[PDB]
């Protein structure tokens, strides 16, 4: 047939990443990057760098970068469904590699996660007993956590394997794990709000995003395809939020990746962190009863930001133009859905809202993200569980938070461990 060698690329790869590394902290090392303050303790961390993840980067002129790669540049690079949207695959690729994967690289891991594709009877058991009262984010947790018993990591823990032999290994749970990502997925879905029945077969004809869908039980082909843009774009975006920082955190307890993808989840079932995209889609559905005009949104608005209130979903931080993962599924909507009421609105905040909030000082970044643009498309499609919204969420983070993950035991990071505070000490301090 054909292919590459993946694991054969990236055993190729790091003795140079790893000298690379050593070089540099063998000199500028022990050079000052930062100050801690008294503030930032208290603060969540907040602006202290800490991180040395490798897969992404905000640049704030860009928005999210896949290497040097941003939105926009993936798009039109990574290898397309064979459609117009990207796979996550070639994705998944990229992230672990620093390269754009070809045609036969992206089909390779295909036919490879096709193949990878299978669920112990254990946690198909367990899934389907769970009572719909718990959660969604709540099964998926407990599934991957249970999954962990068919770790090659672990088991080559016991078994004595040797440092420098760590990532090949947390490689293997690596792949399997995305694999049998949207058969947890599916299931849950289909258990939940499916009437329970089955979610059928895996093809291997099939690359991850349709079977995922087609295991989802939808059929839609336009449906697919923003499946394969969905789970490309909320894939990663550095190692400080709460998914990433936690995979990598129990990660660092050289716990195997399910173990780490499974916390990582806990974490992003926080509401401080899972349900943005989610708040949003409620408060546009108010706006929904509340075709009307740039005048009476733009008053509505108005009134919304001087009565105290705040839209849901523009102004970042740093961010500094349109987040292109917004852009990307608006770019969508118009080829798609270009008549949609709710997508109609969605864009009409667009038009509004980032000219009232630069003209009421709540600015210097008053373009939309991404979770302004998601909700819309998911219902559009009958995507309308809305609970449910953050497993497809985690279901895409995955191939950037294990991405690195294996990196990670690659360069050989050791325990996060920061010592820690006591307000009566710092107090004397």
């Amino acid at each position: 047939a054909s292919s590459t060698n993946l694991k054969d690329v990236l055993a190729a790869l790091i003795p140079k990443e790893q000298a690379r590394i050593k070089t540099f902290r063998q000199q500028h090392g022990g050079t000052a990057l930062g100050q801690i303050t008294v503030d930032m303790s208290y603060g969540g961390m907040r602006g202290m760098k800490g991180l040395v993840y490798e897969t992404s980067v905000l640049d704030p002129d860009e928005g999210i970068r896949f290497r040097g790669f941003s939105i926009p540049e993936c798009q039109k690079l990574l290898p397309k469904g064979g459609g117009g949207e990207p796979l996550p695959e070639g994705l998944f690729w990229l992230l672990v590699t620093g390269q754009i994967p070809t045609g036969a690289q992206v089909s390779w891991l295909s036919k490879e996660w096709a193949k990878r594709a299978a669920l112990p009877s254990h946690v198909v058991t367990m899934l389907d007993n769970f009572p719909t009262n718990l959660h969604p984010m709540s099964q998926l947790s407990a599934a991957i956590t249970a999954l962990n018993s068919e770790s090659n990591f672990a088991r080559a823990y016991a078994e004595g394997i040797l440092r420098t032999k760590y990532w090949e290994m947390v490689y293997e749970s690596a792949m399997d794990l995305i694999a049998k990502l949207p058969c947890v997925a599916a299931k849950i879905y289909r258990n939940l709000y499916r009437a329970g029945s089955s979610i059928g077969a895996i093809d291997s004809k099939l690359d991850w995003s349709h079977n995922f869908t087609n295991m989802l039980g939808y059929t839609d082909a336009q449906f697919t395809e923003l499946m394969r843009l969905y789970l490309t774009i909320h894939s990663d975006h550095e190692g400080g939020n709460v998914s990433a920082h936690t995979s990598h955190l129990v990660g660092s307890a050289l716990s195997d990746p399910y173990l780490s993808f499974a916390a990582a989840m806990n974490g992003l079932a926080g509401p401080l962190h899972g349900l943005a995209n989610q708040e949003v889609l409620g408060w546009l559905a108010q706006l929904q009863k509340a075709a009307g005009a740039d005048a009476s949104l733009r008053d509505y608005i108005w009134n919304t930001l001087n009565s105290g209130r705040v839209v849901p979903g523009y102004g970042h931080a740093v961010l500094r133009k349109t987040d292109p993962r917004y852009t990307c599924q608006r770019e969508f909507a118009l080829k798609h859905l270009p008549g949609d009421p709710m997508f109609k609105l969605v864009a009409q905040l667009y038009k509004i809202v980032p000219n009232v909030l630069l003209e009421q000082g709540a600015a210097a970044n008053p373009w939309p993200n991404v979770d302004a643009h998601s909700g819309v498309l998911l219902q559009y499609y009958g995507m309308t569980e809305m609970n449910y919204y953050t497993v497809l969420f985690g279901v895409s983070r995955a191939l950037g938070v294990l991405a690195q993950l294996i990196w990670s035991r690659a360069l050989g990071f050791p325990l996060e461990r920061p010592k820690s505070m006591s307000t009566d000490g710092l107090i004397a301090l």
